[PDB]
């Protein structure tokens, strides 16, 4: 559905058609004015930065592995007269519209018996789905992934793609893949009996050369070398697959553009009139088109363990009955086409969808893992109280589209309550340790992260225990517009610390929710804060982060009795355009203003830029107004004259309208 | 159902997250302040008790069995209409919170030759109550086998018998058989042999009544341990961890409580043994058994409604020693030679080592007041905060008084206890000696430690009144009518572990009235006779 994925982006966002992607890495973000203040009995520090860059990193890697699964047929497509008032195939007018067609009358009784069984077969999502990934690999085929690189580095802990990716071999996206061809065969219409567990689709004229080619690589197995994406591991869709094409099938070409993949979808969907299907594998490559790379270092926890993608067993019976698809098609929502219609004009917008359903995701589930199991709404009952139909199974996009509601606070509606797609609540749901493995740079590691061992010297491989999972995302572009107190995302925000001249610096925090606060206005300031806890005898800094510039609660890696020590003479200025902090008596005021968003993206630590037209929001009424309008201007050419008119050179002619 | 049982914990305790338990035994009390005021004929004498102790005991020790049961479908195209209508997963959540506790707590040692009670003249050890065990430790109790966790890949006809949702679902599934026996080790039989890969809430509650077990408040009250309980768990079909402690000792004690006046009711009213939960419940369970029988006993004892979404009947069924017209045959040791006049034991000649057998015919009370103590007084237990007991003390003739009333009886022992005088009388008809201190650990005297259902005349020994705790209002020498007004103010909750102090660290409402199960409480109405309790509808 491109309509509920377009009301993510936000207000100022205005993209543009291409996007020249040229790596495996993107900083998405905005620019803001930050005007922040330091009041105190002294005197009031004012300071400003101009230009304050908040991003969230999004790569093309991920582990993930198919699996074929069985789930509802989607009816949308077939003749409105077989279908009952209540919208179930009523059979008896099936065999009715079968006696009044084109048919062979041997074949009559024979194909009525086996129509109860065949068409319930409706469900061209995994076909689609694979298409749409050949169509992005050709096109970004030139990203590179690297064996012995930096998957994620904050100074003390470091994570190589060789730790959570082994069995990997470095090589480019095009280079990755060599998928077989299955075999295409031409239907013969005289057939005395269907066969069944082999696919059969429609075509438009002559099946084309390249055609073949890209239908028959669709329809094969994925067996990737390096852990991209968008070309992760998916089993045979099938063997054979039939296409009733009278004009005949040509060989296999053996090359194809990725322009030639976007002519053999159109195809394909207008002839089978498979309109919902494609809105479902629109959906289900948004969610694992891009992964997100985790904020902190122990955020690794939700890729550890590679998340099963739900793929829906690729049957279709059109080939064998091709008298019950025709012009007047049933369908239950009127915006049937938006979906198709919104790709087929910008295929690039896919990738700002994409990322603005992982934020919302992954920035919701961030605040679920921190409720406790004895509550009504909770870790295991968050998808059974929300959903409002009947699935088959609470998996794959109703688990990431309710998460999605609870994030914009709307109602979200399909017309098929279809379970395909990724499962992102897996590690949540198990409630178990996760042991992510870190390769150490500094010897004073293990007083900051919870690792295994005590003491180990630089470039020793080490283990981290992570019990309670923190925050892979921060909110940017859900920015203020559903706040809650744990991120703290407001406009304006304001924090007391009360001392008093006798306590020399040394200032204890008994509540929770400001010391939060605090260590996080510090960091926007440009000051290096290091907390020790009085029970534990464990450290904390707020810089625990090189995108975002926050301090989360979960940064402190414990569950426990807060006693937050912070010594105010052992405050290092750190980052450039900075408010100074010399020496503070009395009452502490910090406060900060954002007033304007400007939207920016960087890539290899350069700057990205949006090209080409203007992106318009694509509404049913646009197209069929101009359908409306037909041209009705009568197709005959009527030929105007001009009349010359004489000017006092006469050498030179001048001609007017009338 | 947290909401629930947080309620029975009384208001002026607040527990912190986290309590190591490094035993198999922990007393639970409080530590108030009582303000006594005695007047008489002779004159007035005023008092004050600075710190006095109630406390029960509970233990981690409890014999029960598990049996597989058909029930209700928790509701939270062929074949979906048959698998729909039973899906359960509260006996695989069941299993599994009980190996996340044996894990924690995976320390607690069972010796066979301990003690169980121990009074002075009695007691009670391991291997009576518990033959067929041996010594060993909770995480080496268990021996558990794994049961196959196959992978559904396609298939079009469900196989039968088989539930579709590594290590702990293949243990979780497998059979429990225990060596010790620990309350969260029970025998449990097989869930399942394959699994393809407010339930929650059902096996939480189902929890907390087997968690822990009473440690008997007298001698008498361990012929409710002897019979094993029945743990109905349901089929297996589908197509602030540490505060479970204290929300199960909440529970057990309410339900073990109101069975001692359940136990006293006479066999010809309207409310009975046999038919209180039939009346009470207002639903259509399969059958008034498990938490059923247990949420009716805390209802009676708040006098508050409760009620649960589903009308679910899984868990242990406490009322089997109850509900049966027989004497039960406690099995105990002799310490002292003078014990055949005391309890009613079959040999009335005895030598200090012989192991004999006492007759229990009414089941006593298992346990004191503690946490729900004054949220509804009855007269039978009189736990108080502010009372004024009036009594009429007998002639003395030689150095005996005969006490003919029973009630007149009851209140006499009971003030000479919170004056600290350790009385013994004579029961005439029986012919045995009964003594006001039977329980230490809760300082009060039931009418029940008189070990004698029926009418019968006591005659008490006024010359040999021992001082064994005296505060400046205790005197020996009752003159006319007595009179005893006391206090009890500044409560402190206090836990004992091995002897030791125990601290913790760390828009329209569519009613839908019609499926949901709701428990009716009863009020108790006192009468004439008091021995016998009589229930009636508020």
């Amino acid at each position: 559905m491109s309509s509920l994925l377009n009301s993510l982006l936000p207000e100022y966002f205005k993209p543009k058609t291409n996007l020249n992607i040229n790596s495996s890495r993107v900083q998405y973000g905005f620019n803001a004015r930050i005007d922040m203040q330091y009041e105190d009995d002294s005197g009031t520090r004012k300071g400003s930065r101009p230009n304050a860059f908040m991003s969230n990193t999004v790569a093309f890697i991920g582990n993930y592995e198919g699996i074929i699964v069985d789930d509802i047929p989607i009816l949308d497509g077939l003749r409105a007269d077989i279908f009952d008032t209540h919208g179930d195939l009523d059979m008896g007018l099936v065999e009715d519209a079968l006696s009044k067609s084109t048919m062979i009358r041997r074949n009559v009784p024979t194909y009525t018996a086996y129509a109860s069984e065949l068409l319930y077969k409706r469900n061209l999502t995994s076909l689609f789905y694979n298409m749409l990934r050949l169509y992005y690999i050709k096109k970004w085929g030139s990203i590179k992934y690297e064996k012995d690189a930096i998957f994620y580095d904050n100074g003390h802990a470091c994570l190589l793609n060789r730790q959570l990716f082994p069995k990997s071999r470095d090589a480019s996206l095009e280079s990755s893949l060599s998928l077989p061809e299955a075999e295409i065969a031409m239907l013969d219409p005289g057939l005395e009996f269907p066969e069944e567990d082999v696919p059969a689709i429609l075509w438009h004229g002559r099946v084309s050369s390249r055609a073949t080619c890209i239908l028959g690589q669709a329809c094969s197995e994925f067996a990737p070398l390096a852990p991209f994406s968008i070309a992760h591991y998916s089993p045979q869709l099938t063997r054979k697959l039939f296409v009733n094409a009278p004009a005949g099938i040509e060989p296999s070409s053996g090359r194809y553009t990725h322009e030639d993949v976007k002519d053999a979808i159109t195809i394909l969907v207008s002839a089978n009139q498979a309109y919902t299907d494609f809105e479902a594998a629109y959906l289900m490559l948004a969610q694992t088109l891009v992964s997100p790379v985790p904020r902190t270092a122990e955020a690794s926890a939700w890729f550890i363990n590679a998340g099963m993608v739900n793929m829906p067993t690729l049957s279709c019976a059109n080939g064998y009955y091709p008298a019950l698809t025709n012009v007047n098609p049933y369908h239950r929502l009127d915006t049937w086409k938006d979906t198709l219609n919104h790709w087929v004009a910008y295929p690039d917008m896919l990738f700002y969808h994409s990322v603005a359903m992982i934020e919302s995701c992954y920035v919701e589930l961030g605040n679920v893992a921190r409720v406790s199991d004895s509550d009504a709404i909770n870790k295991y009952t968050f998808t059974e109280l929300s959903v409002q139909g009947r699935p088959v199974m609470n998996r794959g996009i109703i688990v990431d589209l309710t998460l999605v509601a609870m994030r914009t606070g709307r109602e979200i509606s399909l017309p098929y309550p279809v379970s395909c797609g990724l499962t992102r609540t897996d590690a949540l749901l198990q409630g178990t340790e996760i042991h992510v493995p870190v390769v150490v740079k500094d010897i004073d590691m293990p007083q900051y992260y919870n690792a295994i061992d005590k003491d180990v010297i630089e470039g020793q491989e080490t283990v981290i225990k992570v019990k309670q999972l923190p925050p892979a995302m921060y909110p940017i572009y859900t920015y203020g517009i559903n706040t809650t107190e744990f991120y703290s995302d407001h406009f304006e925000d304001q924090v007391q610390v009360e001392m008093a001249p006798i306590d020399n610096g040394k200032a204890v925090f008994n509540d929770a929710r400001k010391f939060s606060k605090f260590m996080s206005i510090m960091r926007m300031m440009g000051n290096d804060v290091t907390a020790t806890d009085l029970v534990t005898g464990r450290k904390v800094s707020n810089w625990a982060d090189n995108s975002s510039g926050r301090f989360l609660y979960t940064d402190v890696k414990y569950e426990g009795q807060t006693a937050f020590l912070v010594d105010m003479d052992t405050v290092k200025a750190r980052d450039h355009c900075w408010v100074s902090i010399v020496d503070p008596n009395g009452t502490m005021n910090l406060s900060y203003k954002m007033t304007n968003f400007r939207a920016a993206m960087f890539s290899r630590n350069k700057p990205l830029y949006m090209t080409g037209g203007s992106v318009r929001t694509i509404a049913t009424g646009n197209y069929r107004d101009a359908a409306e309008r037909l041209r009705a201007m009568d197709e005959t050419l009527r030929l105007k004259p001009f009349k010359i008119t004489e000017k006092l050179d006469f050498r030179v002619a001048a001609y007017a309208i009338p």
